[PDB]
């Protein structure tokens, strides 16, 4: 219909979910590699997760539970009236 | 040492989630309510969702995971003299 059933919901915020998801795990990632590093290759791979975190906040900003969240208020707003 | 490990990280990120995953539900929860009402229920029933949904997002603009990230971040920074 007009407005998401919870299923419609769900499956919507996957959506959004799936490329945040795949930027957070290169995170996880390096994170074990500077853990797992010692000396100069653990500077270099804190510099490398710097960036990666810069990277994902800066192009990730909101969870994609959150966008399917503003769509759906839309939804329901127009539902409703305004 | 001064930074989060993988497992740390991801406590942390439970941490932050659990209260907004008890805040989404609340309003998977609403959703239900609009779709099983009918008539002059339904009306209501989307009224209050749209408040929950209002006061969710005022309330968890940042994910649990967001949240742990922005503190490692922090811990990087200062493990590396940055700013
Ligand atoms: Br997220
Ligand atoms: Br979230
Ligand atoms: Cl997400
Ligand atoms: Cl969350």
């Amino acid at each position: 219909g007009q407005i998401f059933t919870v299923q419609e919901l769900k499956e919507r915020a996957k959506v959004f979910a799936k490329p945040i998801g795949a930027s957070y795990q290169g995170i996880l990632d390096q994170l074990d590699l500077v853990h797992q590093a010692k000396g100069r290759d653990q500077i270099a791979a804190s510099f490398e997760l710097n960036k990666k975190i810069n990277d994902y906040i800066a192009e990730h900003p909101t969870s994609g539970r959150n966008q399917a969240l503003t769509q759906l208020k839309e939804q329901v707003t127009s539902a409703l009236g305004l």
